[PDB]
């Protein structure tokens, strides 16, 4: 039953992916409704195909990971309403590549890429919320950063499942949560008036973008 409350609150996810798609559709963004489209039926295969393999984890994984690509489609949604393409790309593309670690890691059978993928997933989607309100607050800076920060996140999932490799998307989410807490430091930096702190805040934050990038393209 344990796996069954798992494939319930799978269903849950996809009635919320579904009722996107809806919402998706009424604000007229078929690309959008097509990503919550694939989305959705990516839900209901991986459900099947994990409950017919036995595989909780895998269930708990796949559905944390599509709640978070539905999260990261409501802001899509938001970012479009904003005037955003490139966050209503980035987000896209960061959906699609959950879409198929989702996918792949199924029909590998390996429930811990789907995890580390939602996790830096779940990250980057915290990132893209503080790019918004970054692009509200007049922070060009802030905005960038977190755009970079989200692109190293996305490559690093679509690079770590085209590799197979679940090892390095944990690496580099926990890279990108320091990312976030650093961003966080920046926005204390920010607050407090000190232009040389946040200058060093964005700095470090580049540095782990950079570094993240780099080690993340040799492997």
């Amino acid at each position: 039953p344990e796996l069954e409350e798992w494939i319930r609150r799978a269903k849950e996810v996809a009635k919320e992916v579904e009722k996107v798609a809806q919402r998706a559709e009424e604000e007229g963004n078929p690309d959008l409704r097509d990503s919550a489209k694939e989305l959705r039926r990516a839900v209901e295969e991986a459900i099947e195909e994990a409950k017919k393999q036995g595989n909780p984890e895998l269930v708990e994984w796949v559905a944390r990971a599509a709640k978070v690509a539905a999260e990261v489609i409501k802001v899509a949604i938001q970012a479009e309403k904003e005037g955003n393409r490139d966050l209503f790309r980035a987000a896209l593309e960061l959906v699609r590549a959950v879409i198929e670690a989702i996918e792949e890691a199924v029909k590998q059978g390996n429930p811990e890429l789907v995890e580390w993928v939602a996790r830096a997933a779940k990250v980057a989607a915290e990132v893209i919320k503080v790019a918004i309100q970054a692009e509200k607050e007049g922070n060009r800076d802030l905005f960038r950063a977190a755009l970079e920060l989200v692109r190293a996140v996305i490559e690093a999932i679509e690079e770590a499942v085209k590799q197979g490799n679940p090892e390095l998307v944990e690496r580099v989410a926990r890279l990108a949560k320091k990312a976030a807490e650093l961003i966080k430091r920046a926005i204390r930096a920010e607050k407090e008036g000190n232009r040389d702190e946040r200058r060093e805040a964005l700095e470090r934050v580049r540095e782990v973008i950079e570094r993240i990038e780099e080690l993340v393209r040799q492997g």
